[PDB]
């Protein structure tokens, strides 16, 4: 197969059935060589800051002289950014030639059973171990896809654990309280492994502590062992302060701004001295300070131009999105024109002077109106070119309008 094939072939596989165990990815990782079970790994979930966290954590360890793997959920939509190498997407070629092994592998196992097969990301899954370990990365941060517990990335035993936070949002596959999606978050937390968390709602604390109590983890949680004492707005993006049990890191510049992002990015330092200092490894405060000055943030309040000045940002969720309008107000003092593509919608039109509702790219129309993005655009620059422009409300339309913007 070539690249295109390739792809399509991923997204061909089946719906399988859930269960508790981890048998079917399990058995295709034993035809591969378990590369689960070699090299090392830092273990990331959370309703909300996980990717962000995760991609913290990278570069902050890229930084320090260390090749990192990183298996992500990205706001890019092409498939190949989920595996990267110190950021790089793997290579068309590489891709390709990745799936044909574990094809292989593959048709050798339902050679001998049959009806053997495994879902889509059990496959991209098994894959993605397979390749980092083939790279022999130093480090391999891995997301899970959701929860934990069951996750099929959930077969290794990490150097660090991270929490970053519990909520609802996925309440439909992981149940209808805290404590029970806790349940599933906490089954990433192993014996002996430090846990990173962010300060997490009661329920959630109490099924992380009783884990820990099970696990005997090392257990740092956000404003209890780490903190940020300062953060304040600093040109595009912010500057903070760093405390922990060690002392301060004074000052540090992230080029990302959204004040529950200094969570994250604490949550990443800690975790990034856990990871070091369970390994014997250097990790300095310059390291900190350049990996997260380094570090890039695509779809997160970027403005991907300057004249006309024009904002994407991923805010879908009325969460995300009434955290943006806090953000846009600290950054503009202006009037704005939001375009808005959501699958918060009163929020934004009693927030901001103009407001444009458009449906999201690649997805059913069902039942301020424009027909779409571009339209929205072209209106407003035409109008007032001269306003600038904030894109949000989905991620389809956030890479839509990205990759069309950007190349």
């Amino acid at each position: 197969m070539n690249y295109t094939e390739t792809v399509a072939y991923i997204h061909s596989f089946p719906r399988l059935a859930k269960t508790g165990d981890h048998r079917r990815i399990l058995t295709l990782l034993h035809a591969l060589g378990n590369p689960q079970q070699q090299g090392r790994y830092i273990h990331v979930t959370g309703t909300n800051g996980k990717s962000t966290a995760a991609n913290a954590i990278a570069h902050v360890l890229e930084a320090s002289g260390l090749t990192v793997g990183l298996y992500t959920s990205p706001f890019i939509m092409r498939f190949n950014e989920r595996i990267m190498i110190d950021h790089e997407p793997i290579p068309d070629a590489a891709l390709v030639n990745a799936v044909a092994f574990v094809r292989a592998a593959l048709e050798r196992l339902q050679q001998q059973q049959a009806d053997f097969n495994v879902t889509e990301f059990e496959f991209i899954t098994a894959l993605g171990y397979w390749y980092f370990r083939q790279r022999q990365v130093d480090v391999a941060v891995i997301e899970v896809g959701i929860g934990g517990d069951t996750d099929s990335t959930n077969v290794i035993t990490p150097v660090v654990s991270v929490l970053t936070s519990v909520a609802l949002d996925h309440q439909k596959l992981l149940g209808h309280t805290i404590t029970a999606i806790a349940k599933h978050k906490a089954g990433i937390i192993k014996r002996g492994i430090p846990v990173v968390t962010g300060n997490l709602v009661p329920d959630a604390a109490a099924v992380v502590a009783a884990k820990v109590a099970t696990t005997g983890s090392q257990w740092l949680r956000f404003d209890r062992d780490f903190s940020v004492p300062k953060a304040k707005l600093h040109g595009w993006g912010q500057r903070f302060t760093y405390e922990d049990q060690d002392g301060r890191i004074s000052d540090l510049e992230v080029p990302l701004v959204g004040d529950y992002q200094q969570r994250n990015m604490a949550i990443a330092i800690q975790t990034a001295k856990v990871y070091a200092k369970q390994t014997e490894w250097p990790l300095t405060p310059q390291n900190i300070r350049q990996g997260l000055a380094a570090s890039h943030w695509p779809a997160r309040l970027e403005k991907i131009s300057d004249t006309p000045l024009i904002v994407i940002d991923g805010a879908h969720n009325p969460d995300g999105i009434n955290g943006l309008i806090t953000a846009l107000k600290q950054l503009f003092s202006q009037p704005i024109t939001v375009i808005a593509g959501i699958l918060m919608a009163d929020r934004l039109t009693a927030a901001f002077s103009t407001v444009y509702l458009v449906p999201v790219p690649g997805t059913p129309r069902a039942l301020r109106l424009k027909d779409s993005w571009q339209e929205a655009l072209a209106a407003s620059l035409n109008d007032v070119p001269d306003q600038p422009i904030v894109i949000t409300g989905s991620l389809y339309l956030a890479s839509a309008v990205r990759q069309t913007l950007l190349g």
